[PDB]
This record gives structure tokens, C-alpha cells and sequence, in this order.
């Protein structure tokens, strides 16, 4: 009775600006994963084990987030681009030092990197939400996870 | 001090009839999607039969979970869901499925169209549902994104280069 | 030495009457699943929780049974039809009431529905078994499960 | 290269009003957990087992919700206060009776207290959403869960 | 539509002879469980560990079989009676010795008792199958399991 | 090497016949409790059937585990348990369980009485068992705890306040 | 007041040589099916390679379990199974598998025909096996319907519209 | 049948009001320990944050399980536990936990002191509890063991050798 | 707040040197039992090899867990365990285990004797340990129960009836 | 950059001699699996259960090893041949007796068969390793597992 | 009677700069393989899309595990891995992946060639790595055969008869 | 066919030098396990929890390694000797201190003892690999695991 009598019903399509914003999020997530693995390998010093395990947890979370963002881009008829050259040439995260680093320096660096990653998502959020609340919810989840990880990492260096 | 309330019977949030009707529309489309997905799951045949067979079962599981969530939300908001077969058949908006064995390309086309119809209904309902209750709007967002991911995974088989 | 010299060996094929009997079973299983979900949602009153959980168990069992029957139909070169219009127009289960119902009424209604579903299987059993004992075994399993569920549901209203 | 230069990138901090609203939510969640445990221990009568198990599920949900809220406060650079004296002096939930109670009375009391807990979250939701949609999402999840638990508990005493 | 009009469709009820046959099976299953536990505790000698574990497996199988039979009786509107006095007065298994026994004697005794238990089921099978193939299937499963356990236990004393 | 004992065969602790009989009483009562719990589990009908149906299964599982533990302790202490049906029927102390279907209130009363009888037997045996072997007294403590919790969970249904 | 049997040595059910031979036929066909399924699993190439690769592993697992069940039933009925390689090769009825790499369609056809041959053997044996022992006939029914489901899942790839 | 008791209603062990208050003290101290453990878990900062953050969660879980066990034992022995927030705040013996963020050394000292206070309360009540019911004394032994192991694992951080 | 203690540092229970030595004896015997159990597990041959091979692994796991529990209790009670190889070898009381391959009967006899020696040591220590700390006496009870069950399960192989 | 400018890069290809040596290994693994199952079924006598379970473990290990070897052949562009006629006509293991056998005879036979299977691998090891250390590692694992299984089986008959 | 060493600071094995460089080459190729595998996983479209989608995810997981293992081995051998994005992009040897959506056959070809390049690099490095440290050569063998199995499973899709 | 005729094919037998080398490995593994447990119990100071958990992981690894070595010795027809007196008299690890130690001292001591254990295996590796590459593979795995544990432990005391 209420059935729709057509055979071609097409889905929601993302705008190029929306795809660009999601690309901006994805590149930073991938770079965060790579730098987290770097710090996970080369951290050394007092209280080494806790940082060694927390950085692995952060890397797992960032990998899951990047996969979720790229699959959302695919679902919205966009084309993600996560190649190494593109990530290196278009990421906004500061470069990571190349040698062994103490735990305090690693804590500071990782906190700054997570803060930059969250800032990118916060800048993208209003424009994304103006079109797709479903994508805005994914952004909310990413922000929650990243901020929790940032707290758990930064609390080591607090003085009170 | 003491900030405790004295009232002994505090009542909860009650939904409006229009809100209940919108949730009923979403529920009936989810149920019809589950039934049609099982039909396609059984009667599909041809190339990539195994992949279509498994993906349609995943879609059916997702749709069943979504319909249960929507109906329980209506129950929590003091509404009465109606998921009877006669009501679903008479009030669903998805086009009817073909009766006999179908090739995999035809099944891909049909399932993509029906998933698109379901998400279109949810998107039509989302504005009023969000205006009344963002807690229910969150469930609507979850359904929309899950269904769109399933639609991508199913439709990508027929896409050319 | 004893190897068969054939290149195409064909399997067992079901008769249209056998397919019709299995369709009769399948339609009632699907309608039972739908009515069980409806009662699961709309039940209310004393001893609400046990009915709420038992009806979910019954729905899971009925869904598994319908899938098994339809896959057996496919294996025997038959075509199941589980569309909503077909189920609504050809089911034998009585119609379910549309509003909130007390637990005693739900117990009575669900017991009646399960009894009708079992009666259909018992009616088609001899004709099915005359051709396919392998399908008769599936019918035996369905009857066992449905009767156990009916006992567990109906025992609530017993007075002794 | 689009990499940032800043080496001390800072994060998002919450306002005192935001911290106060989250404290208002947290104290009610803790008090709900304590009262749920009390009702779980001291309930007697018909449907005792179902009430016993449902109240334990509600307590588990309230505990995880309070933990989530407090960790979000820590992530946003706020300081939660979940001490017994603070909860007792600042909670808004009505006081729970001290002796053994029948299941109908426990159902009424627990439904009332869950409704009060949900009302607090609904009161703070507008401001917390205007400041941080990421926290608004957590409060949406809390409201959904609490309302489902309220329905499951309260359906026992419905007449028809 | 083909929906039924009746609102009080009744189920299948068992005859007193059917109930008696199922009681005959049930008492032997319970006695087999008790004697298996006795032999499990009081066995000594060579291959003690293997006998100790195999008898526990046999007891578990007998317990689940007795539960299945009694629940089938309940589903078919019969009343099982598995009290200690009834089992002791009406069982057909030979009495078990009261003290510590070597493994060869335990093997012989347990094999004889399993054979008697299987013989009872084979005696009642024809009538129970003529009445209810659904119950005949459960008895087929019981016979299969008991005979496999009997083989596994009895193979220890075989010469070559 | 300095403190090593030169003994070639060191034997363990052996239980007296009084201790063996004290454990035999507990064993036969646990077995009879398991049998009566299964009977009540099968034949209970009436209002609130499901909760009692499941709690009786929990009680039967606990009683079976306890009887196995007691019999294995008897074996470890060089005693010979006797859990045969004739012995249990002739020497158990639990009152006989009635036949036919019973309502849930009657089943609650009967099961509470029989659990209390079992706990009373364990308490009577505990003094001598503890005076001889605290390791066995600990097992008795565990059994009393479990049985009393089961008794509370079962009897609270029929309470009136 | 005692129905206990006096006989101290009670013997079980013994199978006939014809029954043992029928079960031997079923066993040897199951073993040959497992071997050929593994061969096809290794040597298949072409389109839908992954799907056939996984499905053939599932079929091989099913056939191995079925052969074990049949042989253990033979042992329980006081018969002696013979699953040696020479006996299987000299007495199996399945046509031999090709020696080299095969395409997907060829593997589908070959495996479908071999599964059909195995099911035909079991169906030929079922009448006598059921006439002697319905307990073994039940295992035969389980093998038949499992193999037919596997045959449907494998053969559905090559069907047209 | 010969030794069966003819009693129709056998009642169980009942706890005295002194015993009930003795268990109430343990209950309120365990609840306050759980609350203060959660507070310290949230608000701890400084060097070696993660290990203390996780150990405090372990301590809170143990204390919650212990309080549940004590209250259920009170219910089984016909007593009425009182774990309301007002009662805990008014009648607990643990010293008040300071507010705001605290370094890890201060948290270690505070948590060690409060665990020691809880164990001291349990040790004070143990004599009378054991003199009345060894079954409850066993629960007290388990609580003391767990709390002392947690105290060692937490306090070992500040040891200087 | 009314009953809160004003103490700023509350210390816990401390063990005496005699108590520490009483626990040290149990510790060294458990460690030596683990080492000899592994030795017998590796070097046993003869009839019924597999059952003894697996039971000795179970015994070794139990002894390792028990030694860890005892040492952690010593740490909790402010004692210092010493489980070094030289100390164990010089102060253990278990008789030396013979070298080379041994038959299963000899291994059964040796392992039974050494388990009995360990249990005898624990029983000798139990009186003073219980007189000082029932919480530690409970751990001793658990160890005695487990070791005696293992001894029964191992020694029952050589029984002749 | 250091990126390679090729569109089709060839892999490692196995020589026919290497394929033949792996075929020699595979045939013996398959024959060992079949003979292990036969001994597992037909073993009987004292200590029956231990052999019954150890032979299952041996068969599982041999099946896994044969699958690994055949998949390595496929990866190295070779074609395995595991047909029944080929195995029967080209295996090196001695024929297995056709009837029920005591546990001592089964121990001797299985030990001999495992020794022959290990001897084949040891014979082909040097030639395999001269080309592919990656395949040599698989051979090492097979030898370790087979020798451990042989020790566990053969220790039953040891007299000291 | 003591073979204990007197030296108080025994140092471990240290790798050479050439060894570190070879392991760095292996690591950078593994990282680039993971990135390109994820790219192909996202942007593959056409026939057999589901199988390619799942297999590429399996390959990415394997490559990630291998890169972690290699970097941890360098850390254990006192070397410093460098897995930064700029370094990977500037020093990897795998040819770059195309930018847009690609069909199934093209993805199969590209991934096969890149896996072959990675395993070729590992084979080039293996000789020196084995000459210095067989413990690291073992990890190299594991990487080689895992990657070759993945390459077979992926490339078999396009193979003809 | 190609079937062998021999019925008593024998296996590979180890030389006394091989047995001595494996005994040298085994005694050091056992002593490492004992000293790891000692350090696990008696460690105090900063990062106590991390040292406590890492030493337990090291003890588990050493236990499984010693079991693997002894079972390989048994498979190769050798007789391991892991008695307490033998370990104490023939081990090469330095003696461990007897009282409570700070975490830095425990880190130094455990790193030294792990290095000695690895040096023993590296000393015996050439001969054991010249005789049996299958055993050389087990020693490769042991070396890899021990060196990873040594890195994870010593990284705590590294300056920068």
C-alpha cells in the first residue's frame, strides 16, 4: 500500500569539502599512529614499562580511528588517500626526534602530538556536523578517546 | 545541609504520538528489511554466491538488532510498537522482492535499493526525532551509519573500475 | 577397481508436494517468530521479567528452525518463499492483539500459537517422512524444541 | 610541508560551571549505586529473584556511568569529588528506607530514584551540550541506559 | 487468509503406558549415575586414573540423559518420579559392591550395568517409537552414547 | 642435605572410624538433597515457575559438588564412602518428598525445610570433625556457607512484610 | 520389593557381517572424499579461489568427523573398521581426481559429482542399516543431510539465473 | 526411611543483634574503603601514575566484592544490613580523605593507613565473630588476607633500602 | 564523621621471627617438592607412563602456586622469604631423589613418600601458625587438603585388593 | 628516492628436485595420518585409553604438517599430489596389520612408523636446506614434533 | 665444588652498524607494505571485492606484526629503529601505489609485485644477517615464508587454468 | 611399491657431549627461574609493580624453556638432571643477595644473570648446531626470548 514504486533509489553523497575535511582528519590519525610506534620503540628511562604499554594502547586506538574514518569516506562515496608520501607532505603534526629519548621528553612530545590531532578534529567538527551528524558522532568518539589517552599520558609529569 | 528532594513520585519522560509514529515507521522498515534480506540470503545463486550469502546474513543480523533497539526505545518512552506481519506488509515502504531464484548481480541491485530506501526513511524521520529527543537521535545516527556501511560493502561488487 | 565411471552424478530432488509441505512449516515458523517478538515487547504485569526472557529464547529457537527448514529446501532443489505478504496471507496462526497485555493473557496466547505451530508439523510429518527421513529428523528436532518451550511457558498459569 | 611549529600545544579545559554540572551528575550516580545495592540486599516477597538480579544490573550500570563521568572530568582538567560526606550532603535523591521492604515498594522507590537521576542529567544537558558535544554524547548514553532500566523495573507493577 | 479461529488449541498428551516406559528408562539412568559415582570413588589398582576419568564422563552423560528424559515427560504432560526410595525399589540394575575394588572388577561391573541400562531402552523403544518418533529420537541418542561409553570402558580387559 | 630425612617410607594421616561415619552422614544427606532438588525442579508448577526452576538447578549443582568433595576427602583420609541408592534411602535423615505436581509455595517450604535439615546435620558433625581435622572443618564451613545462602535465596520468595 | 536383575554378565548388541560391510562401504567413501577434498583445496586456481579454498576446508573437516563417527560406531557394535590406504584405493567407488592444477568451474563440477556419489552410497546402505539398527540410521541421516548442504553450497556457484 | 526426620518445618541458625552490629561495622568500613579508593584512583597524579591508578582499581573491586559477601551473609543469618550513604558517613571509622589532586607518595601513605584501619576493625571483631560462627570467621579470614596483600602491594612503593 | 579515627599513620600486623622461620620451612619444602616433581615427570618410564606423566605436572603446578602463596604471605606480614637454590638444598627435609630412569612403581613410591613428608612438615608448623594467625592457618589448611588429594591420586596406582 | 621502477617483479620458484623432495615428505605424512587413525580405532588391551588419546594427538600433528608442506609447495609454485592411489603406490611406511591388536604391538608399530617418517625428512633435509632455509625451518619443526610424539608413545614399553 | 662466575657485570651481544642498517631496510619495507595494503584495502572495487577486502586486511595485520618484531629485535640488539613517515617515504624501495579506485585485477597485480619486492629485500639481507646472528635469521625466515604464503593466496585469483 | 621391509627402524640418538651441553643449558635455566622468583618476592622501591610483573613474566619464560630443553633431551634418549643439589653445585650464575633490595639493584643483578644465561647458550650453540639443527632452532628461540626480556628489564636504568 505504502510501497515505493521505483527501482533506482540512490544514497547520500558527500561533498568535496566534506571529503577534504575527512582527509585532513585521516592524515593526522595515520601520522599519530606512526609517531606513537616510534616513541613506543625508542622510549627509555625511569618508569619505562608504563609508557611502553600506554603508547601501544594509543597506537591501537589511532589505527582503529583511521580505519573508521576511511571506511566512512568510502561509504559516503569519497576516496581516502593514506599513502606515505601524502601523509608526510600534508600532515600537521610536528616532526618526531630520531634517537632514544627519556620518558619525560616522550611524555611531552606525545601530549603535544595528541593535542594537535584533537585540534584538527575540533576545527573540522562544525563543518562536518553542518552536513552529517552521523559523521559528527564518529568525531565525538575520536575526541573522547584521544583526550582520555592524553590525560593518561600527561599525568605522569604533573607536579602538585 | 541536605539537597534531597521531598517528592515521592517523580515521573519520567513521555513521548508524543507523532514521535511514536515516526519510530513506528522506522521499526516497520527495519523489520521488512530483515525479511527481504533473509529471502535474498536463501535464494541468491551465481558467481560470488558465498560472499553474497555471508554478507546478507550479516545485514539481517544488523537489521534485527536495530529493530529490537528501536522497539525497546519506544517501550521505554511509554509507546506501543506494532511489529505484526499484517501491519508490516500493509504499511512498509520498501518495494516487494521477486519471488524466485535470482542471480547475484540482481540481488546486489535489489538489496542496495532497499537499504537506500530504509536509510532515506530514517533520514526523513531524524529531524523531528532529534528536535524532540537527542537520545533517540543518537540511535538513529547509529542505524544510519551501520546501514550505509552495509550498503557500501554490498554495492561495491557491481561497481566498474 | 570399484570406482564409478561417471562424469555427472545427479543428486536427490524434492517433489512439489514435499516443497509445499516444507513451505507450510516455514511460514508458521516465521509468523511464530514475529508474534513472539511482539509479545516480548508488549508484555507487562506481574512476573514480567521471566516472560520477557522466555519469549526471546522462543524467538531465537524459531528463527533457527526457519533458517534450517529453508536451507533444507534449498539443498533439495526447492525455492522457499518467506516474504512478508506471503507469510501474512498464508499463515495459519491466529492474529495477535495489538496493545499491551498482561502476563496471563500473553501466556495463553503464546501457548496457543506454539500448539498450532506444532500441529502443522505433526500434520505434514507422515508425508514428509514417506520420502525423506533426513527431513523427518529435522521435524523431530523442531517438535521437541517447540514442545519444551510450550511447557516452560504454560507452566506459569497451572493451578494445582 | 604543513607541519606545525609549536612545541607546547595546549588542550581543551572545562569551565567551573561545566565542572559543577558534571559534579551534579556524578553525586546522583554514586547515590543511585548505593541505594540500588541497599534495595538489592533488603528486598523480600514475590518475584524476589527477578528484582534481585535486575537491581544488580542497575548497580553495575550506575557504577560504570559514574566512572565514565569522573574520568571525563579528569580529562577536561576538572577535579571530581565522590567522597561519602559530599555525596550525602549534596545528593538530590530521596532517602531510602532502612528495613526489609516488599517487592512492590522497592519497585516504586527505585523507579522514583531512577527518574530523579535522569531528571538531573536532563537539566544539565543543555549547558553541557552548548559547551561540549563530546560530553553531551556520554550524557545521551547515560539517559538511554537509565531509562531502559527504569522501564524494565517499573513494568512489574503495571495493571493491564 | 488461512488463519485459524480457535483460541484454545491443545497439545499432544502421553498415555499412561508411555509414561510408564519413560519412568522405566529414568529410574535406570538415575541408578546408573549413582553406581558410576560409587565406582568412580572406590576404584584402585592399575590404570586407576583412566578408569577414574572415564567413570566421571559416564556419570555426566547419564545425568544429562536422565534430565532430558524427565523434561520430555513433563513436556508430554507426564509426572516423573525420581525419588531415592522409588529408584531403589524399582530399578533393574544389579546391586553394586560396597568396598574397594580393583580396576578389572570395576570394568566388568560397569560394563554389565551399562548393558542392562541399554537393554531397558531397547525393550521400551518399539512402543515409544510407535507412539512418538520425537521421543524415539532421544532414546536413539541415549543408546548411541551409552554403547560408546560401554566400548570405551570394556576395551581395557580385552585379550588381543 | 644436612636436614634431609633418611626415612624410606613415610605414611600419612589416617582417619578413625568415628570420623568416617561422621563424614558418611554428611555424604548421604548431600546425595538425598540432590535427588530431592531434582524432583522439585521437575515437578514444580504455578506462579513464578521460572525463578524456582532455575534456583533448584543451582542448588542441585552445589549439592553434587559438595558430595563429590566430601567423598574425595574420605578417600584421601583412607576411608570408604558408601553412596549407593539403598544405603542413601535407608540411612538418610531428610524427610520424604511428596509426589505429583506441587505449587511453588509448597516447594519453597519443603526445600527450605530440607536444606535446614542438611545444615543441621553438618553443624552436629562439625564439632568432632574440627576437633580431629581442621582441614575437613574448612570444607564443612564452605558447605554451610553455600547451603545457607541457597536457603536464603529460596525462602525469601515466600516472605510477607 | 526389588526388580533388580540377577544376571551378572549381561551382553550387548552385536552387529552382523553384512551390517559391518555396509558401514565399511560408508567409511571408505568418506575417507576418499576427505582425501580428494584436500587435493582440490590445494590445487584450485582461478576466480573465487578464496571462497572455494575455505569451503573445501569446511567439507574436509565434516568428512573427517563423519568417518571418525562411523568407525567408532563400528567399534562399539563389535566390528573392525579398515581404513588403510591400500584398502581405500582398491575399494572406493568415487572416480579418481585429476592430477594437476584445476580451474574453479572444474573443481566445482568434480566436487559436486563426488559428493553426490558419496550420498548415493549412503542412501543405498541406509535401508538395510535402518532395518537392523535405527540408532545407526540416525547417524546415516546426519551424514546425508550435512553432505547435501555442503553440495548445495559448493554447486550454487556454477548455476545460471 | 528408618532415620528420616518427621519434622514438617525445621528452622535455621539465627544471628544475635550483637553479631549483626559486629558485621555492620565491617560492612560500613568496606563501603567507605571502596569510596575512598575510587577517589584516590581518580585524583592521583605524579611520578609512577599508571601502576597506582591500576592497583587502586584492583583494591576497589576487592572491597566491593567483600562488602557484598558480608551483606549477603548478614541476610542469610536473618540480619538486616544498612549500607546507606548517610549511615556510612556518620558511622564509619576511616579517617577523611583529603580533596583536590594529590601526588603518588601522599596517596600511597593515605591508602596504606586506611587499609590498615579496615584490617584493624576486622581483627577487633574477629574474636566474637569466630566464637559465634566459624563459617563467618572464614569469610573474615579471607578478607584479612586480601586486604593485607593489597596493602603490601601498595605500600612497597615508598620503601627505602 | 563522628566515629572517624584521628590517627595519621596506622601500622599493620607484624610477624615474629619464629613465625617467619615456621613459614620458611614450608617454603623450602614446597620448592624442593616442585623440583623433585619435575625430575620424576621427566625421567619416568614403564607401564602406564602417560597418567603419571600428567599427574606429576598437576602436582608441580600445585606446589608452585602454594610456594608463591606462602612467600607472598611472608612479604605481607613483613617477613623476608629465602628461596635460593643453595638454601633450599642445604635446609630442605625431603629425602634426595635418585637419578637415572625409574619405573612407574618406584616413582609412585618416591613421590608418595615425599608428599607425605611435606604434609608432615606443614602439620608440625600448623599449631604455632594457627596460634598466631588464623588467616595463615587457613592457607596451611588449603595446602594440606590439596597435597593429600594429590597423594591419594598418585598412590592409588600401586594398591592391591 | 630508492623506489624500484618495475611493474612486474618475479618471485622465488622451486626446482623440480625440490618439489620431489617435498612430495616425498608429504606422502609419508599422509600415510602416517591414515595409519595413526587405523591404530587409534583398532587398538585394544591394557592401558587402552592413553594410546587412544595419544594417537589422536599424533594424527592431528601429522595432518597439520601435511597441510603446511603442501601449502609451502603451492607458495613455491609446485603442485602437491595427495591422492589415495599415489600415496599407496609411493609411500615408504610399512603396511599396517588389518585386525585388532594389543597395546604393546601398537606401540611397536607406531614407533617404527614415526621413525621411518622422521628418517625420510632427515634424508631430504640437506638437499632442501641447500636451496631454501625457510623450508628447512618447517622441516625442523616437523622433526621436533615427530620425535617428541615418538618418545611419548614408545616410553610405554620401556623396561628399566 | 662451585662453578659460579665471579664477574658481576656480564655484557650482552651488540649489533654492528651494517647489521642495524640491514634490519632498518627490512623494517622500512614492512612499514611501507602495511601502508599500501591499507590503501588497497580501502579503495578496491569490482568482482571478488569481499575476498580481496578481507585478504588485504590479513596481509596488513601480518606486516604490522613483522615490523614490530623487527624493531623490537633491533632494540634488543642495542640498535635504534627509525620508522618515521618522512624516512619511510624517502628510503622505501616499493613502487608507489596509484591514487584512486582500482579494479580487483589491478589490485591483485600491484599487491603481488609489492609483496615480491619486500621478500626480495629480505632475501638480499638474509645472507649477512645469518652470517652474523642466526637468531635474527630465524625471524627473517618467518617473515619470508609468511609473506610468500600471502602472495600465493592473493595472486591465485588471476591465475589461468 | 616403495614400502620399507624393516620392522624395527631406530631413531636418532644423542652423544654424551650433546647431553652435557644440554645439561649445561638446563641448569642455568633452572637457576634463572629460582633467582627470578627471589627477586620477584624481595624487590622494593620505585617502579616496584612494574619490576614485580616483569620478573614474573621472565620466570614463566624460563620455566617453559627449561621444560622444553629437558623434553628434547628425553626425546634424544638423554637423561636430564634437574635436582636441587645438582643445580646448586653446577650452575654458573652468580649467587643472589639474601635480603630486600631496591629496584635499581634488582635491575642490575637480573640483567647480569640473564646475560650469563644467554652466554652459556651461545657457547654451546656451535656444537649443538653442528650435531642437530632441530635443537639449534630451540636454542635460537631461547636466545631471542631471553634477550628481549633483558632489554625490557635493563631499559629502566638507562640514563637518556
Amino acid at each position: 500500500s505504502a510501497r515505493r514504486t521505483e527501482s533506482d533509489i540512490q544514497g547520500f553523497h558527500a561533498t568535496p569539502e566534506f571529503g577534504g575535511n575527512l582527509q585532513k582528519v585521516l592524515v593526522d590519525l595515520i601520522e599519530l599512529s606512526l609517531q606513537g610506534k616510534q616513541a613506543h620503540w625508542n622510549v627509555v628511562g625511569s618508569n619505562f614499562r608504563d609508557l611502553h604499554l600506554q603508547l601501544d594502547e594509543l597506537v591501537d586506538f589511532a589505527r582503529e580511528g583511521s580505519d573508521t574514518i576511511a571506511e566512512r569516506m568510502r561509504a559516503l562515496d569519497a576516496v581516502p588517500d593514506g599513502r606515505s608520501d601524502t601523509v608526510a607532505a600534508t600532515t600537521t603534526l610536528p616532526e618526531f626526534p630520531a634517537f632514544e629519548r627519556s620518558t619525560a621528553d616522550v611524555v611531552d612530545l606525545i601530549t603535544t602530538r595528541i593535542n594537535a590531532t584533537v585540534d584538527t578534529i575540533r576545527r573540522v567538527h562544525d563543518a562536518v556536523d553542518a552536513e552529517d551528524p552521523s559523521t559528527a558522532d564518529l568525531l565525538h568518539g575520536l575526541i573522547d578517546g584521544l583526550e582520555k589517552q592524553a590525560w593518561l599520558i600527561r599525568s605522569e609529569n604533573r607536579k602538585v
